[PDB]
Parts: structure tokens; sequence; C-alpha cells
């Protein structure tokens, strides 16, 4: 059940720099495990989420 890196055809399975791996064991089809970037959600790590206090746009988080 080792985390072997997804082949190029599959590395796109997780986006936004999501480091795609696959649980290498002779049971599952190709069950994925993606070490996604801090502040992403969804199966494919498609939707970004608050990295900062991403709501206080007035606060000096933007600039």
């Amino acid at each position: 059940s080792h985390l072997v890196k997804c082949a190029e055809k599959e590395k796109t399975f997780c986006v936004n720099g999501g480091e795609c791996f696959m649980v290498k064991d002779l049971s599952n089809p190709s069950r994925y495990l993606c070490k996604c970037q801090p502040g992403f959600t969804g199966a494919r790590c498609t939707e970004n989420v608050p990295m900062k206090v991403q709501n206080q746009e007035k606060a000096e988080e933007l600039y």
C-alpha cells in the first residue's frame, strides 16, 4: 500500500499543484491519495479555501 506517484495520464487527477499518488497494492483498481497544496478541497483539490482570513479583504492580508 505504498504511495507511488501517479503517471502523467493520471497526475492531472489532482490539480492546483496537487501531488498525486496511488495506493500500490493488489486489491484496489487505482485508489488515489493526493498530497494537495495548503488551502484546497474537493476530490481533485479543485476548489481553493481560506489560506489567510480570506474574508477580511479590508485587512492588510492582500497588501
